[PDB]
């Protein structure tokens, strides 16, 4: 144990990026208004579109009556690039507008361009959400402005932040940009934690709900280590940031992340029956990292248990056949799926 900090907010969570270890949490599954943190998913989808080369940063997109702070009523009052219909804008510029400025018009223009329509784009957002295991998240807009059935949780936001960083790292990299210039005016990132001297913060997204208070998804690094924090429903902007700051600081100070089973490493080699190979490598795959109190590597010990006494073909790469137990001081602290590292087909 290490005593978890008190957190002056509605919900929060602190997650290690490599291990997935939840170091601290309160109300982490309470459904709440995500607001602009919705834009994290918006950007996830745009990032996937770019990575798949379905769109390019240099592409020019035409703005529709859609994306007009005016002839779209819901845009009024909201943060905005000030696009007008007929404008020709860079994907790159819109992408930065979503990310750095949280332009709600940028959101609409890009979604129309990626998916044809807002409804199709929202379909993509909720598609990934299910894929990623965001069991308590449903999106109802491209920008995160007020809608009836729209919620997330601190836990789902962290999982989503983790996927952004992992799956579309070129899209994540834009989130640390302190400003960008559009129409000759510089637009600042409203993530004040980017300016923190006591942390290396490089993301991610701020949000401010109807009544519930102030939100932040943040991620930071320190040596080999990366943490993600979510704070939902802080009462002030200031508390929003310092609670996030103090969670992150606590996690790095007192914990380390280590990787006793590297991806693509063999943990056990086991006999297989009735296959075109007599033996097969088993490992952890990507799941091979654990977050433990500092100083405790010395005392970390890994064990395996197979779920069947004897392994039979056919086997596929990624299949689970047992259990990695991670033990600490001879007490059991984590368990992970023991996976097949190579296909082996039934003999012939
Ligand atoms: O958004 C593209 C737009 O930004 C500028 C600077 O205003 O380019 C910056 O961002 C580019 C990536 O999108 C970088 O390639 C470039 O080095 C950087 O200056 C404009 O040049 C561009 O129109
Ligand atoms: O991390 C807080 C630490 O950094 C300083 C500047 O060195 O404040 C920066 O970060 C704050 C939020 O973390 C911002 O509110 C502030 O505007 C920014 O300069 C110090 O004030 C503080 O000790």
């Amino acid at each position: 144990t290490v005593e978890a900090p008190s957190v002056d907010a509605r919900a929060w969570i602190l997650m290690d990026y490599a291990s997935g270890k939840v170091l601290a949490e309160g109300n982490a599954d309470e459904k709440l208004d995500p607001a602009s943190l919705t834009k994290i998913m918006t950007s996830y989808v745009v990032g996937q579109a770019l990575k798949a080369d379905k769109i390019k940063l240099t592409d020019m997109v035409t703005v529709g009556k859609d994306a007009w702070a005016t002839g779209n009523p819901a845009l009024r009052g909201s943060s905005v690039m000030f696009l007008k219909p007929g404008d020709q804008v860079s994907v790159a510029d819109l992408n930065k507008g979503v990310i750095i400025q949280s332009g709600n018009d940028a959101c609409i223009a890009l979604a129309d361009y990626v998916a044809g329509s807002q409804e199709s784009f929202i379909g993509l957002m909720n598609g990934y959400a299910k894929k990623l295991g965001l069991t308590n998240t449903t999106f109802q807009t491209v920008h995160g402005l007020d809608a009836p059935g729209q919620f997330s949780t601190a836990r789902d936001m962290a999982l989503l932040g983790k996927a952004l960083i992992h799956d579309v790292p070129e899209e994540y990299a834009i989130h640390k940009e302190k400003e960008f210039t559009f129409n000759k005016i510089r637009q600042p990132n409203r993530n004040r934690l980017l300016w923190s001297s006591n942390l290396n913060v490089d993301g991610m997204k701020t949000g401010t709900t109807a009544g519930a208070g102030y939100n932040l998804v943040a991620s930071a690094t320190q040596g080999d280590m990366r943490l993600i924090s979510v704070v939902l429903g802080a009462k002030t902007d200031r508390i929003r940031f310092n609670e996030s700051e103090k969670l992150l600081t606590w996690g790095f100070r007192f914990f380390e992340t280590v990787t006793p089973i590297k991806p693509d490493a063999t943990f056990v080699t086991q006999r297989v029956w009735f296959g075109d190979k007599s033996e097969v490598n088993l490992g952890a795959g990507e799941a091979g990292s654990v977050t433990i109190p500092r100083g405790q590597l010395k005392n970390l010990k890994a064990s395996y248990t197979l779920t069947e006494p004897q392994l039979t073909a056919p086997l596929k790469k990624g299949q689970v056949v047992g259990t990695i137990d991670f033990q600490l001081n001879g007490k059991s602290i984590e368990q992970r799926p023991l996976i097949v590292m190579e296909n082996v087909e039934e003999g012939g």
